[PDB]
């Protein structure tokens, strides 16, 4: 019953190792204990109560580029430990949990001789402490929202970066554990790249992103959602801010939006400030910001 928000990025020129977590009840952000490394781009999900941290990018001058490491939070330690790396690098990775696996979907590799956005698909089990390959998608996606819904793992949107496809997607899939096979579903009204995806009263919603599409919208402030027994998606609500690389999780039925990037005259503007949508209301309020700037943060609820 607290947000989290973990790693990113701050370029107000910063990779972020730092975390912090949000307690709705005092309206205030607070320090944790930091990772044992530097994430941007990061993944995060919870899995029995505990937080994992899944790969990411480290740009900052050292040996480290794009990550497969992982990582996992107990907040009673208040310690972050390495489990498992992955069986690939990869930034700005969608991570959710089905099943009681982990599972880690797409992303990028940008490292030396890796070079390729992804559409592999791997999962996590704590018992064997593995990572094992499962079927890939049928788009490469990297920044791809993921969630979990009626035991089904969907990808919204993403990027593929590959130098002749370099396509900021609208498509989603949706991935069977039981068949272990992808499907395409309803594409989005936008496309969306760094898209944040949560699920709210067995809706899923796609905020923010980005529109890297030829004289497309490119930073979005827009909202839309899914219901998987009409397999449609609508248009809600704007946000107040516009939110590319927007972490997102849901919190006493409450959606939050956490921090992202947005177009300024010298560039990029990375976020500390905090929105939540309410569907009673299908309004946005600005709740107290982040202490850092972050932009391709993972954000999730324990």
């Amino acid at each position: 019953r607290l947000l989290y928000a973990v790693g990113g990025y701050d370029g107000s020129h910063t990779h972020l190792n730092s975390v912090e977590c949000y307690d709705p009840e005092t309206n205030e952000w607070s320090l944790v204990a930091p990772m044992n490394t530097r994430r941007s781009g990061v993944g995060v999900a919870v899995l029995n109560r505990l937080l994992y941290a899944v790969g990411g990018y480290d740009g900052s001058p050292d040996g480290h580029t794009h990550l497969n490491s992982v990582e996992c939070y107990d907040p009673e330690t208040n310690e972050w430990s390495l489990v498992a790396p992955m069986n690939t690098r990869r930034s700005g990775v969608g991570v959710a949990v089905l099943n009681r696996l982990l599972y880690a979907v797409g992303g990028y590799d940008g490292s030396p001789d890796g070079h390729t956005h992804l559409n592999s698909v791997e999962c996590y089990d704590p018992e064997t402490n593995e990572w094992s390959l499962v079927a890939p998608m049928n788009t490469r996606r990297s920044g791809v929202g993921v969630a979990v819904l009626n035991r089904l793992l969907y990808a919204v949107g993403g990027y593929d970066g590959s130098p002749d496809g370099h396509t900021h997607l609208n498509s989603v899939e949706c991935y069977d554990p039981e068949t272990n096979e992808w499907s395409l579903v309803a594409p989005m009204n936008t496309r969306r790249s760094g898209v944040g995806v949560a699920v709210l009263n067995r809706l899923l919603y796609a905020v923010g992103g980005y529109d890297g599409s030829p004289d497309g919208h490119t930073h979005l402030n827009s909202v839309e959602c899914y219901d998987p027994e009409t397999n449609e998606w609508s248009l809600v609500a704007p946000m107040n801010t516009r939110r590319s690389g927007v972490g997102v999780a849901v919190l006493n039925r409450l959606l939050y939006a956490v921090g992202g990037y947005d177009g300024s005259p010298d560039g990029h503007t990375h976020l500390n400030s905090v929105e939540c949508y309410d569907p009673e209301t299908n309004e946005w309020s600005l709740v107290a910001p982040m202490n850092t700037r972050r932009s391709g943060v993972g954000v999730a609820v324990l």
